[PDB]
């Protein structure tokens, strides 16, 4: 069967152990995730400078599902290469455009390219990690999203600190420097093999043996008519997506959808309500008598997330994944309640940092759970579907929370708190990755 092969694969991985190969691949996929973080920041904060920049999220969901589904039939390295190439190509194109139409079309296609970054990188990394400590290592890899977010925030604060709302223009230079991480990720990933789990599942056992030999050698330095092809490939992708909701994985997938949607909705609503709330406070304080404030707030908020991820990774395996996920979701809800006490910009930044640092642990734990609960034959399909669900949640939360801006700080707080409470409730029902 396929369960007995998993035990053999885990035995080979454990016998080899961690080493150079895993860390090199860790940095490669870290660059790949840095690209995704950069694009998320760019869409969330830079593109509006109005509401029509959400097209990039709406394309990120499509790309996430498409690349996740394809990665099971074609490969994690090949499909990640294709997706990162699309993202880099269109991010590079965006710089030379001369209007918002072409600019947003290029950003939409680059978002389609980068949508499948997270699913494929997480499945691809988890397929090289032994069960002994893969939670801590996936949590370590989660850091690179924060690195990319802070990188983009710093480059925006340094390059274009002024609004477009009243390579030559500063924003074009910012665009291409933000595209750089994708190019570095592609260049790094071209030097990596293909995950042997995918080869073994497809039937290329000899290629899986070659990949495992490469891993061991690297670690040893330590211690129309023809259109039926596309039609059938899409058919396999659809069949895997439908099997994710089969007699088994239906309850698991529904719980995963609920928790992922709650987390993403809350986070993406709040991180767009925070700079807007601070800016409205500044406006009313100047009335009590240009854009680099948003980028500085984003830089601080995404930088504050990194200590939380340091603590999460070191404690992911010592404590667990259900315990971490629950103790992070309820703490995120509590911090959403605390958001009321942020009655001034000074406190608003501190509460934003607190919320991010508290919440990163639930995302780490849920990554590990979603890669440990789905077999390799549907890991990337389900992960890409849930990433598309998260992007839709991000669009919905951004829209709602930006509609709340300047009216009341209790509606965003209660929306996020209810979302996180429902997410924590559904997370408590998630089965332990063990079963
Ligand atoms: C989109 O849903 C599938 C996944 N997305 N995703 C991410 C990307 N992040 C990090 C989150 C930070 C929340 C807060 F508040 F803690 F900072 C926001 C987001 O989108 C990661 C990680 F970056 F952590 F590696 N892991 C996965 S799975």
């Amino acid at each position: 069967e396929r369960e007995e092969l998993a035990q053999q694969y885990e035995a080979i991985l454990r016998e080899c152990g961690h080493g150079r190969f895993q860390w090199t691949l860790y940095f490669v996929l870290g660059l790949a995730l840095m690209a995704d973080g950069v694009e998320v920041f760019v869409v969330g904060f830079v593109l509006p400078s109005g509401m029509l920049g959400l097209i990039v999220y709406l394309g990120m969901m499509v790309g996430a599902f498409l690349w996740g589904g394809l990665a099971d039939r074609l490969g994690r390295r090949q499909c990640l290469l294709i997706s990162l190439s699309v993202n880099s190509v269109f991010a590079f194109f965006s710089s030379f455009v001369q209007g918002y139409g072409t600019f947003l079309f290029c950003r939409l296609l680059s978002g389609v390219g980068i949508g499948g970054s997270i699913p494929i990188v997480f499945s691809y990394f988890s397929e090289f990690l032994a069960q002994e400590k893969r939670g801590e290592h996936l949590s370590w890899l989660c850091m690179f999203w924060m690195i990319g977010g802070v990188y983009a925030a710093a480059m925006a604060w340094a390059i274009i600190p002024h609004y477009g709302w009243s390579q030559f223009h500063s924003w074009r230079v910012f665009v291409l420097v933000c595209a750089f991480p994708s190019v570095f990720a592609i260049g790094a990933l071209t030097t990596q093999p293909e995950s042997p789990r995918f080869f073994l599942e497809n039937g290329k056992h000899d290629e899986a043996w070659m990949v495992l030999k490469q891993v061991h050698d690297t670690n040893m330095r330590a211690k129309q008519r023809w259109g039926v092809r596309a039609l059938s490939l899409g058919g396999q992708v659809w069949g895997n997506f439908l099997s994710c909701f089969g007699p088994e994985y239906r309850r698991i997938t529904l719980m995963m959808m609920g928790v992922w949607f709650t987390m993403s909705f809350s986070y993406y609503g709040l991180t767009v309500w925070f700079p807007d709330m601070i800016r409205h406070l500044q406006a009313v304080d100047y009335a009590s008598r240009g854009a680099y404030m948003v980028y500085f707030v984003s830089f601080l908020g995404t930088l504050a997330v990194l200590p939380g991820n340091i603590v999460s990774a070191l404690l992911m395996d010592k404590i667990g994944r259900l315990r971490m996920l629950a103790g992070s979701s309820v703490m995120s809800c509590v911090s959403c309640f605390f958001l009321s006490f942020g009655n001034s910009e000074s406190a608003m930044i501190a509460l934003l940092c607190l919320f991010g640092g508290v919440s990163i642990a639930s995302w780490n734990a849920l990554d590990v759970l979603t890669v440990e609960l789905y077999p390799s034959d549907k890991r990337t399909t389900a992960f890409g579907f849930l990433n598309a669900l998260c992007k839709l949640a991000a669009v919905l939360g951004i829209s709602i929370f930006t509609s709340f801006v300047g009216i009341t700080k209790a509606a965003p707080i209660l929306f996020a708190s209810a979302a996180l409470a429902l997410g924590s409730s559904l997370a408590l029902k998630l089965p332990e990755t063990r079963g």
